[PDB]
């Protein structure tokens, strides 16, 4: 009846990944529009979370129709007369490439069925008027700089490398431009019509990595986790 | 299987734009007329919507022939005998020009046919009876204020600056004197006909304007868009 | 691609004209005539028209000559043997004047030769003779009362004042009395002659009129167009 014990020790923890997302528009709300204008958002990604950011991905949502005095009462019809010029996710950001327009005069009516509906048609249409490499299964786009040739590390804003990722919009007001039999132009009847646009993003983490001696610092903490390409094969 | 979540607001509003166009005139309708007579009418615009109008431009359309007791049955024949003597877009308006004539002795079949019909004889001979710089690819006439060399900002009666035009036209009923053989004139034939006349009015707003911080207020509303030449080269 | 559309009224009308010429002559149609006989004619003229005259002109036409039994053939030798002993454009009328001659011993082929061939030495020849306020560049002559300094509103049988005006002619058979060296007096050609005479009376109307608030009605019909003196100057 004779035994013994002995004990090890062991701790483990786990990371935290947040974002930023700053907005730094011009004038952000805008009101009194007319057909044949055009529009200009910013916005800036930075890294405030322990992990390593992958990418992030956009999302479109409305709300909050009024259509004051307009004869459309339709959202739909309202957001289909929006269509966004460009999209330049290098902006200031001169690592790799500067600048990197992956849009090719897309439409708001597509891109709401296509990133919260989810509808195959609008995905098609989106695929061939859009760069297939920014895109993913779940339907949403990538804004995140990706494929960086010069810097493959400063890819999706890692923490390591300090990086900030700086991405243009611009939004026109298409005119359609038919005149009636009457005398009056159907686009008329999108007067005093007012919109709330929902922009979401969403920041994803990598794959799993397979831990070893390298990858761990001298103790503890591990210095892969906070780096691009971190997961395996 | 980490991710996060972060949204944007952002709302889009349109404005909209009416056009008043008063009367003001003498008599409005004139009856028991004789050749030689001549007519006055006088019309004035103001703005009535957010937007700012660029110009105003003017159709005419008839209707309604009687031809109670005269040997002329045709609707075109009883027209083609009026002449519009002059038509002075200045008026009181004392802002740059006082008084501008941009017709030199014009016709109303003439002007029909080149204003609803679009013929290109018509417009041809306008075109060499009227100034060049009133007239559009439509076929219609400019009436508003245009080409204000000292205050560019009342052109096409905007809204920020509170602007108003007045226009006259002169009409005149135009005596052939041509006697026959058998001592009857021809004109005699237009005894008692009567004709209604359709003077519609269009107003037209500027181009696309590409939108900044200097041209929006300070959180909304956009003051460029109320203003003239709001459009962008 | 905003735009809206104004449209306004107005109606044209034009008015007629009408002559009565009523004869009341005491016989009308006169035949056994021999030299040195007078005659008598009256004529009635009253407007049964919208629009108001000015004046009332005269003429004279032949026709159907037969020359039954006299040796003379020719139309134009019978008709010089008639002289117009008097031409009264006042008669029962009272208005101003109640009586005017304007007539000075006239004859009847001067008269045709003026006032349907309108020959210049028979027109000499009748201003010489006649009065020459009563004259027109056409030739013919006016025979409706004018220059009515008591009541100028009756000038030219007008319609808004109700006036009718009356004139008489008196018209004699002149005799030669001179006898040939064989007995026989060459008047006597002129035997069984007969001669069909046509007078034709043309009413004209005033010049054009500036159409101001005051010459027309409350709404539509012009009143000032049914007056005399409505020609502007």
């Amino acid at each position: 009846a004779f035994n013994d014990i002995k004990s090890k020790d062991a701790t483990f923890a786990s990371g935290t990944l947040d974002l930023s997302a700053k907005e730094n528009s011009a004038s952000v709300n805008l009101s009194n529009l007319k057909p044949g204008d055009k529009l200009t958002k910013d916005f800036q990604f930075e890294n405030n979370g322990s992990l390593a950011i992958k990418e992030v991905l956009m999302a479109l949502n409305y709300g909050d129709f009024k259509a004051n005095g307009g004869s459309n009462t339709s959202p739909e019809d309202f957001l289909s007369q929006f269509e966004v010029t460009l999209l330049t996710v290098g902006k200031e950001g001169g690592n790799g490439y500067p600048k990197n327009i992956i849009l090719d005069d897309a439409n708001l009516k597509d891109l709401y069925l296509m990133s919260a509906k989810n509808d195959a048609a609008a995905a098609e249409k989106i695929k061939k008027q859009i760069d297939p490499k920014f895109l993913n299964a779940s339907g949403k786009v990538n804004v995140a700089t990706i494929d960086g040739k010069t810097a493959p590390e400063y890819d999706g804003v890692p923490k390591t490398p300090t990086d900030f990722d700086q991405v243009q919009m611009e939004i026109q007001f298409k005119d359609d431009k038919t005149k009636d039999e009457k005398g009056l132009m159907v686009q008329n009847k999108y007067q005093g019509n007012s919109i709330k646009l929902q922009f979401s993003f969403e920041a994803t983490q990598w794959n799993g990595l397979t831990i070893k001696k390298d990858h761990t610092d001298k103790d503890g903490y591990v210095k892969e986790n906070e780096k691009a390409h971190s997961e395996d094969k």
